[PDB]
């Protein structure tokens, strides 16, 4: 349900969107 399909998955947008934000984290 999101275990590791949206939270990151590596990246959802929140870990991008958090990996710094990609860019601010």
């Amino acid at each position: 349900a999101g275990k590791e399909k949206i939270r990151k998955k590596l990246k959802n947008e929140i870990k991008k969107k958090w990996r710094k934000a990609v860019i601010a984290w």
